[PDB]
């Protein structure tokens, strides 16, 4: 019974190395599963000179962690020849905070593009360069509101019940018990925010002379990277163009 | 038990990776399975300089997801011969999110084919170009209305019970009581709104030179494309359509 | 009993994999079933230059999902020699939401053929053309009125019981009590709304000269569309034929 | 889109030490052709490939507009899109 699956899983990890190392710059590749909560480590030895990338790790962490049952692809550590943990999933510290980093660097480079690739059609093809600071918002943030719609005035009220009792005798000993129950207009919005949007850009952009560009041609120069930044006063973004001779 | 389990995926695996390999750009295929959850991994071999479509990635998840039980097509890691993790829908990411941009765009090719099929007869067979943008409504909207008939005039209400007290002494010491149960009529209606919907349409067309086509020709023009549109004020449409010549 | 269903299911995907492989247009087919919820995974290999219709892939979705039981005709994945996910019910992000641009499709086709052959006897073979847009109702509805008729006339009124007690004492001291039980007439309708009813239509045609076409004519020809369209004031439909010279 | 793949292993291996992930593509209008995501919070950026499909459509359309009247090649847009991707439902009553 436990020679059964250790006949098994012997022979998988066998079969799951032979077929990783059929994929290009894999010379050889030895997984090791762990099944009785699981895990799995993979020790690939690149080909000599090449260099596994980064989607290109999760290429074969998933392979590996799906090809068996339960594994997440947290678990599975991948190692290369020499030293290079390239899985840092298994960083104990974050392996967290820092995707961030990567993904802000990645915002940033599509304002860049975005910029350098509407003025390179004015200026010239590299007569103007771009750099863009975004602030991101990684907070997960929930929110509940519930309005309701006032009914103080009896012309839009909703009533369920009403008992209104009037006494009056004529020495004008008057009387009025009124209870009254309503039905109230609700609204129940439920939002919860996305992790990542933009709090705020500070783009920098220098063009080159060709001479001083003249200030016509700088204001609309701003106005075509305002709207390729998404500028908004809300945001409270910031933009400078400086036109300077380039080296 | 365990080694009859064994055996059987040992060899449904290569069952199916072999019949993949029949399938045109695969020169090798090696599908790993999963299942006590489940999963597999499929590591094709593409024929060298060939590479399959992303609705052709679909079509082996799906045929692999379907062949095993339980095994939804999010589970799914295929992988190519040079990493390239294809299938990302592991990393769940909500790839819901971009088969509204199929459709958006189906939308606008079909409005726009309408237009260019209803002009290509009067102008001529290039002689316009029409562009089509369509804002869509994808969010999941239910809606219950419950409507009641109002029974505050006697000749048009339905009692089921009434009690009528009526005293009288003669100093004049009258009394009316009044009971009265209703029949209410009662009208429910339950909507769940379609998923997809047009909420707008903006459409630019132009058309080219003879000379200026006329203002009288250029009405009519604009006619048949608010008719070949579905244009609706009421959804805020708006059409402009410019005489320019072409080049 | 594990031994005896694997053998069992690779007999029956092998039997009818080979009646299907005898069906014309196909060089050979390769079934993959799932059997424990299921499902099942085609891979037909077509005779070199040739395709299967819409409604014959029908036909062999429903060859395999009748032939073994329990199998849905939703969870069949057929699949070319070359990619080519042929059924689109496997690709599910929205899956059926694009059934209502092929329905639209063939709404608007239908209305298109009957306005171009009751105006092709008129105007000549090639002299008209028209594009049909409509939009359809696709939102789930249901509704329940409940209509009760009014009894406040006591010449209509259905009496179940009646307590009428009248005293009168003559400084005249009368008293009429009075309980009234009714039976009410009552109307039930439940409506379950049709799925892709037509909202509106939009209809365009355009004419060939021959010479403008007389206004008696073009009349004639509007109140024959008309017709043709079954166009309903109610719906909001519009028409717009224009006369011009084709080229 | 496997042309442009040739040439990234045609420069990432006769160059030592240059992965194929990080040769970067891009057309003379923008135009980044080789996609490029990342191992960590990957849920958060195929957000950003969503917001580069809208914003490529929206550009291929006032491109496909306007080429008629100016020219095949006097005309560039670049469209930013701020998109909600929060999650929302609503209760009126």
């Amino acid at each position: 019974q436990f020679s059964e699956q250790v006949n098994y899983q012997r022979a998988l990890e066998g079969e799951l190395a032979r077929t990783i190392e059929t994929l290009g710059p894999v010379k050889s590749a030895r997984v090791h599963l762990a099944m009785p909560s699981p895990s799995a480590s993979v020790t690939v030895t690149l080909e000599p000179g090449r260099a596994l990338d980064e989607g290109q790790i999760s290429a074969v962490v998933h392979l590996v962690s799906s090809a068996v049952a339960g594994l997440p692809p947290g678990n599975v550590t991948l190692v290369d020849q020499s030293g290079h943990l390239l899985t840092q999933s298994n960083t104990s510290g974050r392996d967290l905070n820092d995707a961030q980093l990567k993904f802000a660097n990645d915002v940033e480079s599509r304002i860049q593009r975005r910029i350098e690739a509407i003025l390179s059609p004015i200026v010239g093809n590299g007569n103007v360069h771009a750099q863009v600071t975004a602030q991101l918002d990684f907070a997960n943030k929930e929110q509940t509101e519930e309005h309701y719609s006032p009914n103080g005035d009896a012309s839009k009220a909703t009533l369920r019940s009403r008992q209104l009792n009037i006494s009056e005798q004529v020495p004008r000993s008057t009387q009025r018990n009124e209870t009254s129950n309503y039905e109230v207009d609700r609204t129940i919005r439920h939002t919860k925010m996305n992790v990542g949007d933009i709090e705020r850009l500070s783009v920098a952009v220098v063009v080159n002379y060709k001479l001083p560009l003249t200030a016509d041609q700088m204001k609309q120069i701003e106005d075509l990277t305002r709207e390729a930044m998404g500028f908004s006063d809300k945001r409270g973004d910031t933009l400078n163009v400086v036109n300077s001779p380039f080296s």
